[PDB]
């Protein structure tokens, strides 16, 4: 281990000798301190994008004037809203079609990236999967093996959601995924709290499953039978998002729960615990807006569907947080605001500096014209980069 | 938009705190610096030969496990210290030691996509067949009638060809992932002509038979069976391709030696002889498997990792010898150091770098229980940070 040590004194020491002894802690602040303050000055210069019509400009900038992509989003963001679900698929047709189906999304994603079976976007894709649905962890071989088993006899994917899969519990699922092609994939419950609980019991109605683990029923995971899964239709799991479309519950079943929520929100006069009855009432009712992409070829559609989702994603960024000018005009308007920061030390300075002088740097390499960048992408990709 | 932005943030950050420094003359200092450091490294290493000296340090590498220092100096006993050496899970109480047929090259799998076991992200095949092409893949059709082929018969198909790219490899990785067709492909090595040759080795050990070569010309679409070489076991890893128990037949094995040894005998180059007779190591000698077992499978997968590891400490000690003293030789070095002649002062700031960094593993003084240091690793780690 001598050379894990030596390795880590050149770095060391390659920081003292070059810096002349500086503090790097306090560089660090420096540079948050910029950077925080860049951020806080880009939330002025963005101008909000909440009108159908800013929404159709945004989208046929974002698709370099494609007027039929820009057009094809709008009208879905009409439908279902602005903050609605809308994804992309391949139609069939030779004209662009809007479709609106059953199903929801939440914000997580796969547990192992070994669960992607697409490339292309390293996604987890599933046609007609079962939905395994657990309010405690699963961590126990002997947990889920009867599950992998019951979906593996019945040739049918299985999605698993559930407070968490680790231990040898999810080196079964990579290894069996892995080693013998299981369809499988594990991600997290979203939310916490009763509303995580309350988001999984909505699945099993949605789906026409069961939660494994409640405090009502307190069904065991190796008792499981084929009637316990819930039904997707089709799966679409990112490292960031898991999508489930026209799930198996009956609409009579939907109903019913929806009625429950809505006796919870007159049964409460705290605003998050409405914003929260809310949401979930949105993901029971409200469905999910499919763009058909059309054209002459199945070549060709598939290159008009990268267009379309790109324009799509560029779009979504926009109505969260706002637009700001492009080609770095955004950043290099930021560095003036840097004048009022009020340091401590010489070393806060040069974090300061670091960023004072990287800020003209993409610009230097570079509205009613669509010179445009959304403010979540330019405000992130600082972030990160710093 | 993100990398231009993190690589402005380094750029102007070195400046801002070197205080104008140049970065070039820096990294020549301290690559000089390590250049006269790795000279007095070997003329202060100290060979492992000997059997008692190998298992010394396998031992030693083994937290003084004597068992473990044995097996390994035993398994270099046969197959001498360069052979190839594998370690693999046994099914009795002890550890076992067989001497099986096969090769290893340096070469791993085109795309990590390929992996089926996450462990050490290895591609593991038992009993499959072995394509062979000495032209670049790139056509799906090409390749379509030998997937078939190893479909009709139930086993892996490995390619080790040129290269694969183009519509082939996305469609062996799309067919990996979503129905979990078990393929891997490999570039094949070496380089001219002796990449031709390399690749006809393998033909003969496997018996099989190299497409697109200029002796036949057979084309890929007119593939039989027997065109197909035969592999008892594929481990292929990110670097390296281990190919076990070929199919081919004792007497074209014994030819194809009988044509090296030939070449070998005409030749006064040092190079052309370590180039053939590396070709003569994979087709005459041959592998030693390390069965590693234990009362339970939890213990042979820690006990598996160990001999692994004990064994790459051997093999980097074999091959340029061993650091006595560890941390206190690297201050033998220190006094090279005021014999470079340096010529900016961003230079000495280089030179001073490395000065400070190897004083510290002796200061600070797993030492204390004894640890060896093999000259690769800590010659590495030195290159690895100019």
């Amino acid at each position: 281990t001598t050379a894990t040590v030596l390795a880590r004194a050149i770095a060391k020491e390659g920081f003292d000798t070059i810096s002349k002894g500086a503090n790097p802690v306090e560089i660090r602040r420096g540079v948050m301190m910029a950077v925080e303050t860049v951020i806080k000055e880009l939330k002025n210069l963005s101008k909000p994008v909440t009108t159908p019509e800013e929404i159709a400009q945004v989208a046929t900038i974002s698709a370099n004037g494609d007027v039929e992509i820009g057009n094809i989003i709008s009208n879905a963001m009409k439908k279902v809203g602005r903050k609605g679900v809308i994804t992309v698929k391949d139609g069939k047709t030779l004209h662009d079609e809007l479709e609106i189906i059953e199903g929801m999304k939440f914000d997580r994603g796969y547990i192992s990236p070994y669960f992607i079976n697409t490339a292309k976007g390293q996604k987890c894709e599933f046609q007609d999967a079962y939905l395994l649905l657990s309010e405690k962890k699963i961590s126990s071989v002997q947990s889920i093996v009867p599950a992998l088993e019951i979906a593996n006899q019945h040739r049918k994917p299985l999605v698993i959601v559930a407070e968490d899969v680790d231990g040898e519990a999810l080196s079964t699922l990579v290894l069996n995924r892995l080693k013998v092609g299981l369809q499988v994939v594990a991600v997290k419950a979203p939310g916490f709290g009763d509303n995580r609980k309350n988001q999984l019991r909505d699945m099993a109605v949605a789906t026409g499953g069961t939660v494994f683990g409640d405090e009502a029923v307190g069904l065991a995971l190796e008792d499981i039978q084929a009637h316990d899964f819930g039904k997707i239709g089709e799966v679409q799991i990112t490292k960031d998002d898991t999508l489930l479309l026209k799930g198996g519950g009956s609409p009579a079943e939907v109903e019913k729960r929806a009625a429950e929520i809505v006796e919870q929100l007159e049964n409460t006069t705290s605003d998050y615990e409405k914003e929260k009855l809310n949401e979930r009432l949105a993901k029971l009712s409200d469905g999910v807006a499919v763009l058909k992409v059309g054209g002459t070829s199945d070549v060709e559609v598939n290159e008009k569907k990268d267009r379309v989702t790109d324009a799509l994603n560029a779009t979504r960024a926009a109505v969260e947080e706002g637009i700001v000018p492009g080609g770095g005009c955004a950043l290099l308007r930021c560095i003036p605001s840097l004048d009022a920061i009020q340091t401590a030390n010489a070393d806060q300075k040069i974090g300061v500096e670091i960023i004072r002088r990287a800020l003209r740097i993409p610009a230097m390499t570079i509205v009613e014209k669509g010179i445009i960048d959304p403010t979540k992408v330019v405000r992130t990709a600082l972030l990160d980069a710093a």
